[PDB]
């Protein structure tokens, strides 16, 4: 179903390889230093490579994703952790690879409120939110979203490496081109209008925090910017409709998103590059076992400007503090 591919050549592989040797920084402990060496190393990546990620990076008439294939193979990875507060994915080779195409779309960043801050994230299934709406789930299907619709900090980009995939965990795209095309011009027209209030997602909250921009933010609309490229913001299970037309309107994008959206199968070596402000995303129903084998994916952020976050972060730092979000 996805379209928007790119597929490495064995001599690509072979240099992006070669270009991670080029990123020594911790990771996790060095977050600043090891994203600008990405940053700087992506310059050695072969230049076909580079001109596709910035031309979507651009983002004009951008697909909503990238999906690449080819990375270089996973090889020694450790057993899939139970749950995601051991940051296997962020010691890996795998992560440098992911750092090094990450940086030539724009900027790692973290949030201190997911995951956290770690700078790759385990998305792995967890036994305790099997039938939740977070990135752990897996029993119940993830209902379609923007990545932190509620917040003005989001990312641009959210960044997907496979480590371990399931053959069942199917990842669904559905951009803001694809629903305007199936929208009356009236419909079109009310989802540019502040019609929907949108909260925090409760893996956000904790003992103590408080967010500057409240717990329920809005309203905000669902789609905004240029009539041939729109981009959304919509969450399925948090926002609200401020009136009945609004809540029948939200119904409209989902059966659109049900109907059209593309899927795929994310499968070691691959990598897929979702253009937060374009698309939005879902992942289908799986089973896991929990016996070390599990589907395992590296997720990290991606914005254009890290200016924009300045006031909620530290100097040289990566994290975006909790209360900014
Ligand atoms: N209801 C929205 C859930 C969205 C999900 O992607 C969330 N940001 C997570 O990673 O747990
Ligand atoms: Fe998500």
């Amino acid at each position: 179903e996805v379209s928007a591919i790119l597929v490495l050549t064995s001599s690509e592989a072979s240099t992006l390889e070669r270009v991670a040797d080029l990123v020594t920084a911790h990771a996790l402990y060095a977050a600043h230093d090891f994203c600008a060496q990405a940053q700087l190393a992506a310059a050695e990546l072969p230049s076909r490579v580079v001109a596709r990620l910035q031309e979507f990076a651009w983002g004009d008439m951008n697909e909503g994703h990238l999906l690449i294939k080819g990375l270089p193979q996973v090889r020694s990875l450790p057993p899939t952790p139970t749950s995601n507060v051991h940051a296997v994915a962020a010691t890996t080779p795998m992560s440098r690879y992911q750092a090094l195409i990450n940086e030539c779309v724009g900027r790692m960043i973290a949030y201190e409120a997911e995951g956290h801050g770690h700078t790759f994230q385990d998305m792995v299934p967890s036994a305790m939110s099997a039938h939740s709406q977070t990135s752990l789930g897996s029993a119940v299907e993830l209902e379609l979203h923007t990545e932190q619709a509620f917040s003005p900090l989001r990312p641009d980009f959210v960044s997907l490496a496979c480590l371990r995939g399931d053959p069942r965990a199917l990842t669904y795209l559905f951009s803001a081109r694809q629903l305007v095309a199936t929208l009356t011009t009236q419909e079109i027209a009310m989802l540019r209008e502040p019609m929907w209030t949108t909260t925090v997602d409760e893996s956000f909250l904790a003992e103590g925090r408080t967010f500057l921009l409240g717990f329920e933010r809005g309203p905000i609309p669902i789609l905004s910017g240029a009539d041939d490229d729109p981009f959304i913001v919509f969450d399925q299970d948090l926002m609200r409709g401020i009136s009945a037309p609004a809540q029948e309107l939200q119904q409209t994008v989902i059966r659109a998103y049900y109907a059209e959206r593309v899927s795929h199968c994310l499968a070691p070596g691959e990598m897929l590059l979702i253009d937060n402000r374009r698309a939005v995303h879902g992942r289908s129903i799986f089973a896991p076992r929990f016996d070390g084998a599990d589907r395992f994916l590296s997720r990290s952020f991606i914005v254009a400007d890290g200016s924009r976050s300045r006031h909620a972060r530290s100097s040289f730092g990566r994290v975006v503090s909790a209360r900014f979000s």
